[PDB]
């Protein structure tokens, strides 16, 4: 039924744009909508990767390495999946790997990688690959590991128990003021759920 | 450490604007991002995204979710039933009301999350998640009337919870929608946490 008539760009950043989307409802009828994009999304099958990463130790607990970064677009500290855009020509594997190096130090084995998945559909087009990875913290290249943050990236890893990861994140959010996001807190949730 | 400095407007839209960000990084140096914010908001969070759970007796325990026409996307995705929230309402009203009209289903509140985040790289838009229960042998929710306001037309999929992931992955293969990332979190972490 539904489907793209057209899309009128309204204003172009340098990394985000507003465009005016017009669309055949399913009653045949024209409508518009205001869509988000970036402006960096290329031959790439999605915006970015976000990494669940289960490090994984012999005689400790599961945990869920996550990552506390200032977030303009929120005016304050996030809790979220290790994260970022995939380069140009990078594979999501690869970006899923290099971003979760970079920001927390540790140096994953892929596990899985999820198709492109919405990130706000009712407002954006962003997509990502969801990539799960372990960690082999008992290798010694996982020992004191040293996050290489980017130019003006600045990252705090925060490794919480799988088997208690909502509470742990409730408590966080209880002790200073910041934000989960809501990938992290929905697979929280099913850990609980399951 | 890092703040907010101000905001300087780029476009506004009905529904959706464009800022620039002007940060304080944590050296020290001042810094820019290009940020998203809704019109919309008053609110405890710009809007909630409900898991529903479909208990019937003798049945798989299943996830309730819709199918809609994305126009940011350009296509359809599979989503948690979802909506904004009517200002001088609450996150859990909002659930059950956003619950009925998507899905006909009436459901009870078993919890609701603190706001979080949809996208913090990109937008400030938060969400409550709010876990609801269904009871599917009501006589309620035995011919479930879905209610679509002005513009919204929506397919109701079900899914067994215990095969949630694997179930996502078929009609993705089989169908081309884009599965949102908070519902491919939470099937994630139903396997992971076996
Ligand atoms: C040299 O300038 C920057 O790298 C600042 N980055 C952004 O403004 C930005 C906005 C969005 C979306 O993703 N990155
Ligand atoms: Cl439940
Ligand atoms: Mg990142
Ligand atoms: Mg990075
Ligand atoms: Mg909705
Ligand atoms: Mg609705």
């Amino acid at each position: 039924k539904q489907y793209i008539i057209s899309e009128e760009l309204i204003s172009e950043g340098k990394w985000v744009k507003l465009e005016k989307t017009t669309y055949m409802d399913p009653t045949g009828k024209t409508r518009t909508w205001e869509s988000v994009k970036r402006t960096t999304r290329k031959e790439q099958t999605a915006d970015g990767v976000a990494v669940i990463p289960v490090l994984q130790r012999t005689l400790h607990y599961e945990c869920i390495v996550l990552v506390k970064q200032f977030r303009p677009p929120m005016g304050g500290y996030c809790i979220e999946f290790p994260a970022g855009l995939i380069d140009d020509g990078e594979t999501p594997e690869a970006a899923a790997l290099r971003e979760l190096e970079e920001e927390t130090g540790y140096k994953g084995d892929i596990a899985e990688c999820s198709p492109a998945v919405c990130m706000d559909p009712g407002l954006s087009n962003c997509t990502i690959h969801i990539v799960t990875v372990t960690i082999n913290g008992d290798d010694a290249e996982n020992a004191r590991p040293k996050p290489k943050p980017g130019d003006g990236e600045f990252v705090e890893v925060i490794s919480l128990p799988k088997n208690d990861l909502l509470q742990r994140l409730d408590a966080l959010v209880a002790e200073e003021h910041l934000t989960v996001d809501a990938r992290v807190y929905s697979y929280a949730l099913a850990l609980k759920h399951a």
